[PDB]
């Protein structure tokens, strides 16, 4: 029962998802990557050896190209949840709210499978970008990465598998005290199942981890302090940097945050 529904969210993990931290891992180790590190190499990188609304700069070019995996993310990420027959029994607009509130959460979450302390890859893993040189990038856009980086950090030091991240991403998105559910007490019903779940398989799968499920769910609460600074940082460029194009799925998610 909780090992079938452990095993049920794991494959819809596998099946929705492109860049497994499995995979991820394969490239950072080296089992290369095209490192993009400056201008010269960025053009390089988008000319064939590694790959959009009307070119503007070199940092707009770079949120341009993060704001369309995010936007490929969240509609993975859709998929997953649907891929849950218990999510999908809730009303479409329930399943709209927990997404909307959600999917910044478990991206942040899975941003830490394709990142190291250095860079994280880009375009299914064939290029690599430094930390270096988003850092060097036009305020605010250089702004907007490096708290993700300092989270990632951190939580990969849990050493997490796929088979926990497919629970630990159900769990963000069934969450019961998002703002405007109807059915408040059938998605925590939802959830404290996969919580049983996670912590069930997390006794299996690291049976030498001291609180490690405990660990998880103050991550789960960084990651909605992560969310909400990284909306204002949103929302902030939406004033003050008109000429960017804001992609509108995204801005229907920040609309009230
Ligand atoms: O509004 C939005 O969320 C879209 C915009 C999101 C976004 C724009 C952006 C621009 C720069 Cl110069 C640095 C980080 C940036 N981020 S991010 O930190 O969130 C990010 C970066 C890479 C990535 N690869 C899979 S996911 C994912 C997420």
């Amino acid at each position: 029962d909780l090992k079938a529904f452990s095993k049920h969210i794991y494959n819809a993990y596998l099946k929705n998802f492109n860049m497994t931290k499995k995979k991820a891992r394969s490239i950072l180790t080296g089992k290369a990557p095209f490192v993009i590190h400056d201008i010269e190499t960025l053009w390089q990188a988008e000319k064939g050896l590694v790959w959009l609304p009307p070119y503007k700069e070199i940092s707009v070019h770079v949120f341009y190209r993060c704001q369309c995996t995010t936007v490929e993310t969240v509609r993975e990420l859709t998929e997953f949840a649907k891929s849950i027959p218990s999510f999908s029994s809730l009303f479409l607009n329930d399943q709209v709210t927990l997404l909307k509130y959600g999917v910044h959460e478990a991206i942040f979450a899975m941003l830490a499978s394709i990142v190291n302390k250095d860079g994280l890859l880009v375009a299914n893993g064939s290029g690599f970008v430094t930390r270096e040189f988003l850092r060097s990038l036009r305020k605010p856009f250089s702004d907007i990465i490096e708290p993700k980086f300092e989270f990632a950090v951190k939580f990969n030091a849990l050493e997490l598998d796929d088979s926990d991240l497919a629970l630990f991403i159900a769990a963000i998105i069934l969450c019961g005290d998002r703002p405007g559910l109807m059915n408040v007490p059938r998605v925590e019903a939802i959830q404290d199942t996969i919580l049983r779940a996670l912590e069930f398989h997390l006794q299996a799968n690291h049976p030498d981890a001291q609180y490690l499920f405990p660990k998880l769910l103050q991550k789960m609460a960084d990651l909605r302090q992560l969310v909400t600074e990284h909306a204002q940082m949103m929302q902030r460029i939406k004033k003050t940097e008109t000429e960017t194009s804001l992609h509108p799925l995204l801005q229907e998610i920040y609309k009230d945050m």
